[PDB]
């Protein structure tokens, strides 16, 4: 499937994908914060219909060398057609374009991301000096990566996976 | 005089960007710590130094605020390189990406009224969004959005600044 960069017109559709997977699975993102993050988002168009989008995804930078894959959602009726994998394949390519070395994921979909080289891990792989700089973030997804105390109850059960690049 | 290359930022550029933002502190620019610069690297732009290959002498960023609305934020140039056309080369680029995003209006909160005027910006009053959108935008964790909404707790941090806007 075609994986293209998101457009402000795509936000209402993107919002519906995130809301579909609610807050237990995906981290909720309100309408404004999606319009602000539109420049790092990607969407998969339906293989036949030109306009409609069936999947979204975003690469979030966390530091000099570290990136994250977040807010990956596919229409419940379109899963198992390779869409989600087509999104990750491109998201990882832009991670390369960004000269990143490690890509993080916090998810229940261990099997899904495993097919891209992701291995499950424990802890936060950053220096305490770097850890201290990231505590200063206003972004919740960063806090879930740092396993900060005030987001812990929202992410128990999720697995921490990581990918290294050539 | 030379028009400098204005390219997308790279994670290696963030430390340099951090010194430019820090240079203009909180009196002029809204301060941005190191992590939020690495997170925003995909919307940031930098002007390369006409002489040093790696180092950057100016930065700038376009932040989308809604379907049609964008903002230009954290635009800074080295004090020793000011008045050499860099900042306008950055703004010219930021506005081009606003078009590629199919935006219609671009907002600015600044003291540099004449600077942005050279691009067609006109001064305004208030927050130009529907009250329905205003309510959706109140939910943001970004301080720059709160300053666009003229929220009460940031008022003392922006007193004196002018609100300008550009239409495409
Ligand atoms: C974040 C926001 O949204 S607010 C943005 C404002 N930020 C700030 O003011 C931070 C403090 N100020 C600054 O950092 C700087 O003033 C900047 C980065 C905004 C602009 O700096 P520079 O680009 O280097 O100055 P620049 O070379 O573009 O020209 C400044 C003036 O001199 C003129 N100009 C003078 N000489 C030249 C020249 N050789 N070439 C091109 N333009 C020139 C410009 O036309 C311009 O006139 P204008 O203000 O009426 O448009
Ligand atoms: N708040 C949560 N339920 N978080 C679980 C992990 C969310 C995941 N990191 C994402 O991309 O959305
Ligand atoms: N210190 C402030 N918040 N000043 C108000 C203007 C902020 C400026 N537009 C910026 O992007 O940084």
């Amino acid at each position: 499937p075609v994986v293209r960069r998101a457009r402000t017109s795509d936000v209402p559709a993107i919002k519906q994908l995130v809301d579909t997977y609610a807050g237990k699975i995906l981290l909720e993102k309100n309408l404004v914060t999606l319009y602000e993050a539109v420049q790092e988002f990607w969407v998969a168009e339906h293989p036949d219909l030109y306009g409609k989008v069936v999947g979204c995804g975003a690469l979030h930078v966390l530091w000099s060398d570290l990136g994250e894959i977040r807010t990956v959602a596919v229409d419940p009726a379109m899963t198992g057609h390779g869409i989600g994998h087509a999104i990750v394949d491109r998201l990882l390519q832009v991670a390369r374009d960004l000269q990143l070395q490690r890509v993080f994921v916090l998810t229940f979909e261990t099997e899904f991301f495993a097919r891209h080289g992701f291995t499950e891990i424990e802890g936060t792989p950053v220096t305490a000096e770097v850890f201290d700089e990231m505590c200063r973030s206003y972004d919740i997804g960063v806090a879930e990566f740092l396993d900060l105390s005030y987001v812990k109850p929202n992410i128990l059960g999720n697995s921490r996976m990581l990918l290294v690049l050539l």
